[PDB]
């Protein structure tokens, strides 16, 4: 479901920040039913950002999957090309690992991973790039309630705005997440591309959501690469195996999200 | 609703211009090759505030089907552009077509022509579906009448354009005869009856060799034509008068249904 949702239909609350040229509100969709949504608001400046941002939050709506957000359509809202999706209560997940470093223990961690490994294979079993996997694109629906035993669930956000048209100055301050063949040439895009974010977004995962080679520059970013160097285990180094399997520098080498699905189950609960 | 991405719209020759649109034609690219002829309609970014107006003419255009109209094949959210790629119909406006060749087209031939658009319009009425904009020009010719092959033409209507209902008086007015008498007071009365009444002119049209009705006449006097109440001259061919007259009846009440205009056409032997 992608639909032209009209402005008329579309009430703007609380701001929720900002991101990659975008404002982020939480609304409100009348299509009568009134359903919670959220809005994100390209703005006027990257307007010319349309024809990857909604195209590829489109062919993500076409796709069902429990671990998949609902985009739910596109406004003309004004000046401004408006993404209407859903709304995840408890937002990106890198802020919630931070928030909760201690409590977060390996069993919390390693179920997430499985959801998110599991829209990975989905999207690669239907053959469409995310090209933005990360902690902060992931989106937590619910708590792991521990009296009860009930597991976390996450949600992976849209795609976004394609690496194939951002600048590569912001490219370069992506490293670790953009893959290496993307530097090089950010027209490398590919399936493979997602299975190296994804050996990225297990780091965060472990790290109790602190962000890899957040203290070097964009030189040392593009030395990191040069080096072929790679992350270090983190300090609950249990997935770090499978990590750098999927941070391969050479991407043919990087494990299917069918075979990483298998490793992360072996590991147990 | 579906995405396009720029890269793979390639234009080429321009058709000229539409209610603000610049036409062109083109071809979509889409593992080998994938090179589609098709129609592109670019919305300027002076003309944004049609947007929706300008997108949903081409969604509710394609969310059903029917060989006499138009596949759009989808439209892209260009950022500073907006476009609409739908088939390229290869022998274009029929209104042209009828005046390239006035002195070689017969009845049988238009008469055709109008069951064909009768059904179309008889598929939108069945699934309360309002076109807005019914003329020879967005009637597509697909195919010539081959007299050897004893084949008929055939013909598809393209989508509505920019709707009325948001476009300036100005150019209502001068959309008269196309545009009902009640649009005219109210735009926001575009209805089923709408198209029966844009029905009956664009037949007129037909008959008339691809000429265009109240031609001489400026949007003020075609504003006393509405209030005076007159009706539309007959056709040379005079075969379709009444239908014409039936379907652009001042009350839209009782403006026939496309049922039966299409008993009527298929009445008519001649
Ligand atoms: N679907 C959503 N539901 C709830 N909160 C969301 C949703 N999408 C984004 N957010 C919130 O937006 C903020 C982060 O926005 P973010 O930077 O990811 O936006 P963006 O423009 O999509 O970025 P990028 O395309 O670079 O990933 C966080 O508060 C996150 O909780
Ligand atoms: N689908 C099509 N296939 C081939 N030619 C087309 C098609 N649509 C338009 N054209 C050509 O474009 C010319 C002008 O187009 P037209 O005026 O119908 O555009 P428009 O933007 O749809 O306008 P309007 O909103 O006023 O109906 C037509 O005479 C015809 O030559
Ligand atoms: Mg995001
Ligand atoms: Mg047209």
């Amino acid at each position: 479901v992608f639909h032209l949702i009209r402005n008329e239909d579309l009430i703007f609350n609380e701001s929720l920040g900002q991101g990659t040229f975008t404002k982020i509100f939480k609304g409100v969709r009348r299509e009568l039913h009134e359903t919670e949504v959220l809005l994100k608001v390209l703005d006027k400046a990257h307007r010319n950002y349309s024809e990857s941002f909604f195209e590829a939050a489109s062919m993500m709506s076409k796709l069902s999957h429990k671990h998949l957000v609902l985009n739910y359509g596109v406004c003309v809202c004004g000046d401004e090309n408006i993404l209407v999706q859903e709304f995840v209560k408890f937002g990106s997940l890198d802020t919630y690992l931070k928030k909760n470093k201690n409590c977060i223990n390996i069993l919390w961690k390693l179920e997430v991973a499985k959801q998110l490994a599991a829209a990975m294979h989905f999207l690669e079993e239907n053959t469409l790039i995310h090209g933005n996997v990360c902690a902060k694109n992931i989106l937590l629906i619910r708590e792991e309630d521990r009296k009860t035993g009930n597991p976390p669930f996450i949600k992976l956000s849209d795609p976004g705005i394609s690496i194939t048209v951002l600048p590569k100055d912001i490219l370069q301050e992506r490293i670790p997440w953009v893959p290496p063949e993307c530097i090089e040439n950010p027209k490398n895009l590919n399936l493979a591309t997602d299975k190296w974010s994804f050996g990225t977004t297990l780091w965060e995962i472990c790290s109790g959501g602190d962000k890899p080679l957040s203290a070097l520059d964009s030189q040392r970013k593009l030395q990191f690469y040069e080096d072929r160097h790679q992350l270090p285990a983190p300090k609950a180094a249990e997935l770090a195996n499978l990590i750098n399997n999927c941070m391969d520098y050479e991407p043919d080498h990087r494990p299917s999200f069918r075979a990483i699905i298998r490793d992360l189950n072996s590991l147990f609960t």
